[PDB]
């Protein structure tokens, strides 16, 4: 299914770091980390071609039975269709840290103070292939 | 659910460490890692109280819809109810090598001699703190 490391809590001060293949013709993919498909705490999406959006980050939170909530979008956007990434994440009880291939960092703050998560899953048009959560 | 690791490619050449705490008063937990909960090339099973078996690891694999195989069991147990434990796997066609806490090495027939693995799960009386597969 989707390439996911499930009830191995990420926990404040942890770090998770995927690294993954970006499928040639993608149109996007995500990086989730909650509690289940429909509890998301932070959903950063990579928009190759989806709509309007050609080569943006969107960064968003989903609520249980809710939907999802205000969108933040980033220009930062070191990545080719075909080639690899490597993300790392980290958070307090106020924001999520996240590093990109090329160094540059996205901020998103953590809207529900949650401190530990223990769902992480990949979506969409690319491929994990290593990760390391500790 | 189990802890698990899913469709992140576990391949010949890679090393998978994994770290946990055994319950207190934990009768057994398993490390597996194959296809799905019944397709299991290497199935490791640290049994502290479980039947006539007290403090010994098993070893066997598991086929679909056919069942359990010959098993294989080492003494080397350093293993504590209530305490931290790590573990190493890497694998070649031929044999996977697992290496334990204390440095302790047992080494499992590759039986189906595959490459790659898409599912990685402990179950039982443990839980997992940390993964690296790289």
């Amino acid at each position: 299914d989707r390439a996911e490391v499930r009830n191995i809590p990420f926990k404040l001060g942890m770090y998770l770091t995927v690294g993954g293949v970006v499928n040639s013709n993608a149109t996007r993919f995500s990086i989730n980390v909650g509690e289940s498909t429909d509890s998301i705490a932070m959903h950063m999406d990579h928009r190759f071609s989806y709509g309007a959006d050609q080569n943006v980050l969107v960064l968003n939170s989903l609520v249980h039975n809710v939907g999802w909530q205000q969108e933040e979008r980033s220009k930062k956007f070191p990545f080719t269709k075909g080639d690899h990434f490597q993300t790392t994440i980290t958070f307090d009880t106020h924001t999520f840290y996240i590093q990109l291939s090329n160094g540059e960092t996205v901020e998103f703050p953590n809207r529900n103070k949650d401190a530990a998560f223990n769902l992480i899953y990949l979506a969409g048009d690319a491929r994990l292939t290593f990760v390391r959560l500790e």
